[PDB]
């Protein structure tokens, strides 16, 4: 595993440097996605989480083709707030229900280091 | 029971001896884990407090899976700071809710002798 914590201040700085590997080694759900949501990372944890398959969904748009149930004000509006402003920083519960058991969780938006780069965060709750 | 109190001095030195019948009879609850937060042992105290069986979670990762709920800066932050450092001794309360009636507890997570091997000790607040 890889000593980082949901939520943690600098989490940003932390996964700037992991590879694929480093990353699925993660305690909870990481998605990197770019200003539009396309997936450019998804880790192992995330999969263990929603059951899809980490290496099927990279490239795949997050709101409208993976998670259309994030396709709203209270996900999707945030995320694209946070791309317009240039910062994004937000936690918030919600339930992911989408072909799958309603399963509830946290999630952490922040924007990466990279440039065109919004992390995702999931842990269950 | 075993005539040891939560949160005494020497508490690691007076656990290294328990087999898994004498960790049982503390009253307190005791969980070891890896320095990734593997459980390596559990007792049944610990189960008294929060329901889950002490066989079933040995082997499973305790920040990742059985209690998501601690993996924050507040307590897995503190756990891997500690594993980081080769020292660990700190005591706060928190709430355990993760499918289950939120329980408040105080936490003690100090270094075992064992190598890789650091206790986290619960009691109900
Ligand atoms: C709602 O449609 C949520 C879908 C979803 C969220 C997260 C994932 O990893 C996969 C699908
Ligand atoms: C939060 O998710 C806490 C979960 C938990 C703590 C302690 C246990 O013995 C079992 C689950």
């Amino acid at each position: 595993m890889e000593h980082v914590a949901f939520g943690s201040e600098d989490i940003e700085n932390t996964l700037a440097k992991m590879d694929d590997g480093q990353l699925d080694g993660l305690a909870f759900g990481a998605i990197q996605l770019d200003g539009d949501g396309n997936i450019l990372q998804y880790n192992a944890a995330e999969g263990d989480i929603t059951g899809r398959d980490p290496k099927q969904v990279i490239g795949k748009n997050f709101f409208k083709d993976v998670a259309p149930c994030t396709d709203s004000p209270e996900f999707y509006g945030k995320f694209k707030e946070g791309v317009a402003s240039g910062n994004l920083n937000t936690m918030f519960e919600y339930t992911f229900d989408y072909q799958m058991t309603p399963t509830k969780v946290k999630v952490h938006m922040k924007k990466a280091l990279s440039g065109d780069s919004y992390w995702v965060f999931v842990k269950r709750v």
